[PDB]
């Protein structure tokens, strides 16, 4: 293949580049020199490793297409990514829509996705809410009276006009669930690729601490992502999970020039079998790293292992094969 | 094959029908129209989809054998299932024995399976018990005095003669474990297929909530099944897990005309390495859905991926091949 | 092959012997008669089963090489293992270094591995510590004053000179993570094989118990190993995990005549992305049992399923092929 597949050396590059190799592409990783051995020795998936944050000129010379990882913007910055001259797999317009709280909320609302209700006025609280001062210092409130007592105790607020820099959301209790999707622009087909539960510290460690021991300390709960655990869902939940993905894609077609490639809806499942979404990640997510050898979902419909990384490379190949590569790049 | 494999469109139908396809059968899903796309588009495992709860006449015409899912009776009702004219993979007599609390207890006792002791009289409590008023309102009691104090506080009981509508069981603390078995009637051989931990809401979410935050609320703990997480057991535990399965099968041979096909013992492992069983599910369980591409157990003994769904289809094929199909159907 | 692969019938023998078979070796399990069916009927991976703790003469006659399981010394005792005449895969000198608290600490320090700080004097406590009286009776202390109050309340200590039989360690809160490594002496190459989270009772069950219910009882937290759950790590964490493994191997080359074959660093990941190690297991660990059909890591670099058991057999084969078997045996 003339086209080479390139990605930033973090997040999901091992999976992406292995998938590319499996589909007959030459591969490029670019990033920190510290991690070069990971991609060239321990897991030799990168044919070229460039020790630079964003080697635009070298990437153009190598006829690269960049597959954006789930931390691509974090490492490069939104402006650099939006203005990059190297072709980008996916729609670069999505980056603002997935990251700006207001745009994200608008997208999810248009897509008819269940999300926590936001309260602009504490005096409107009628069911338990989570209060987010600007995980740092998050607390629950039952009602307006409870809220104001806690605003005084935790935030020093003694007058209503003094309240500032807070978010108040409907509190939704459920188990974390992260469905991984792929929308093929070539085939105009949505797929469910896999599902995981993100493994987080210290939040996933506190359950091992008895209540008595916890209560002696002021707990500082954190949600740092450490890894991922494979799951499957109850089968009867799949249709609504898939329909949610379809609606997100459709809404993006209207709002931002489309959504294609991998994405994920991040949320929880309540005891009443409701999927409530906290965030959309409109790129490959780290949970897909479990499924290098396929998943319980891909093995229902393919005769070979298909990771999200491989699926991306399959899409790029099929685009080239059908003379429509420009359609999947921005 | 003349025989087609049919199942209700929920619970584990994707796995069942993929397994059937893998073994060279034509496949039928039947159920809600809402879920037709799941089985024909997103995961195209159903050659026929019938939009009816139980299309008996159409199934007979299609020469179907029905593989009962783990929620088959829930959707159809016990009477309809017991009287169905379409051949059923497994022993239909098992349905009452697995579902009636007294029959289930008798089965497990005959099979020498460790289960929580039941207390008929609260005044007999000598170790911690779980009290189940008729997960709704479950609480622990240490001894008779503690029980009666709590019966007054939680249930309004002020006289011993006024106590009604409760179950009292030995409280057994351990980690949830769900071994998945398959008994081949064709080969007269029990297999361990896989093992999972069922993922439940809100119970599996509360560990993420610090004790201090929990204590401000009356917790309403629920056990709604959301998904499944793959596990393996400590190897030295396998023999007793397998022996338990053998005993369950043997006991069924005496009591109810036999047990064959998939089943699962649902319970916990204590810190003293004891498997304590809460329930028997005498049909395919949703935890097997993880293992479409085989499991850490099947890959010890097969040269190809074998899910429980595939194993069912293998049994039906081998029955046909050996002119003994009638032996595995009721 | 003239050489046969033998292992004790527990811990990881199914995986080890399946891996051996996959690489063209004849296989031997030895151990308790009770478990013979596991290795010969339910999972037929053992060509020979010897119903003895350590059948030295029979093993020599069968030209066996013993692959030590992760519980080998537990069942046989250190002296028997150190003096065994049957060739042993790995370095027998490592057994003391991984098991003696002081030697283990020296090894990890030489290897520059982050470990909990040990306090010899309670009056030196300046950050939260875990106190380990000789999981039985473990508690946290904030500072010297808190420690002495608790030493009085829990341990009956009323004078400083009366304190004895305790360990005091820096308390490190993070999520359990168990990377599985393999060092090839034949290739002089370290590999990351897989990663798991060990499933433990009753510790992993207490998160399901609401704080209110816990507080009515004196909790007795236990860490009995029941099983294993597959995970992957955040990709950016891999380099430092791998570097830790390299340093452990290098340090062993100096201290104890080398480390080769499988091993595992057991620890936690903090919210600041720090891997803190509690223990080294310098042999195959049970978490590798999940990966009979390979792992998310091995499928990045092999075209076939490679468990740690298979990798061991691959090493023995390659040693034989290159006339250097003596180099990997002690
Ligand atoms: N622009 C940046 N500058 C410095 N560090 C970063 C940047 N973006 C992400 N990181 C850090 O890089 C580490 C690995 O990132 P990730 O690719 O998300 O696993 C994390 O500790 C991040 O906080
Ligand atoms: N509305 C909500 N209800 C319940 N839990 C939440 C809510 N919002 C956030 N969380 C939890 O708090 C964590 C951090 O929230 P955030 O800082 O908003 O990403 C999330 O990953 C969730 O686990
Ligand atoms: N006979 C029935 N009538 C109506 N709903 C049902 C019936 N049986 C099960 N359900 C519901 O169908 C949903 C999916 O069931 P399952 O097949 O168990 O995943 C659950 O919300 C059940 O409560
Ligand atoms: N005897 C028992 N000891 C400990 N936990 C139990 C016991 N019985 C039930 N449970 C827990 O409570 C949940 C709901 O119980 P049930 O409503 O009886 O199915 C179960 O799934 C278990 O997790
Ligand atoms: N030397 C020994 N004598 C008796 N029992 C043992 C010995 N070593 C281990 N065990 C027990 O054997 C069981 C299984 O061990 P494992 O191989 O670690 O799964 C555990 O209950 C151990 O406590
Ligand atoms: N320094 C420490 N900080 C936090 N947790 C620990 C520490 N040491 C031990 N633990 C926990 O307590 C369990 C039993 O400890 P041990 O008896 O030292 O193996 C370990 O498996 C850890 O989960
Ligand atoms: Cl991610
Ligand atoms: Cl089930
Ligand atoms: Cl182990
Ligand atoms: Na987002
Ligand atoms: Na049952
Ligand atoms: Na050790």
């Amino acid at each position: 293949m003339k086209v080479r597949i390139a990605t930033y050396a973090s997040h999901s590059a091992l999976q992406i580049l292995k998938g590319a190799k499996d589909e007959g592409f030459e591969t490029i990783a670019f990033g920190s020199s510290k991690v070069k051995p990971l991609y060239t020795k321990y897991f030799p998936v990168a044919d070229y490793f460039i020790e630079e944050k964003y080697p635009e000129e070298e990437l153009l010379n190598l006829n690269a297409v960049v597959v954006p990882t789930g931390s691509f913007v974090a490492h490069l910055g939104i402006e650099l990514v939006e203005n990059m001259k190297v072709p980008y797999f996916g729609n670069k317009r999505v980056l603002r829509w997935e990251s700006d709280r207001n745009l994200e909320r608008k997208w999810l609302k248009k897509a008819g996705i269940r999300v926590p209700e936001v309260y602009e006025d504490p005096d409107d609280i009628e069911k338990p809410v989570i209060v987010k001062p600007h995980g740092k210092g998050y607390f629950l409130a039952k009602d307006p009276e409870d809220f104001w007592r806690k605003a005084e105790k935790f935030l020093g607020i003694k007058r209503k006009e003094d309240l500032k820099n807070i978010q108040i959301q409907e509190y939704v209790l459920g188990v974390p669930v992260y469905p991984h999707y792929f929308y093929s622009k070539v085939r105009e087909e949505l797929e469910l690729m896999s599902i995981d539960r993100r493994y987080e510290s210290n939040v996933d460690a506190i359950g091992r601490i008895p209540a008595k021991d916890q209560l002696e300390f002021d707990m500082d709960i954190t949600y740092t992502v450490i890894g991922n655990i494979p799951i499957v869902l109850r089968e009867s939940l799949l249709m609504d999970v898939i329909e949610a993905g379809e609606r997100v894609v459709k809404a993006a077609e209207e709002l931002m020039g489309g959504l294609w490639g991998p994405f994920c809806l991040e949320g929880v499942f309540t005891p009443d079998l409701e999927f409530v979404v906290f965030e959309i990640s409109a790129r490959i997510v780290a949970g897909t790293n479990i499924f290098v050898n396929g998943s319980p979902y891909t093995w229902l419909r393919y005769d070979r292992p298909v990771s999200t990384g491989r699926r991306i490379a399959m899409e790029i190949r099929e685009a080239i094969e059908n003379d429509m590569l420009e359609k999947v790049l921005t």
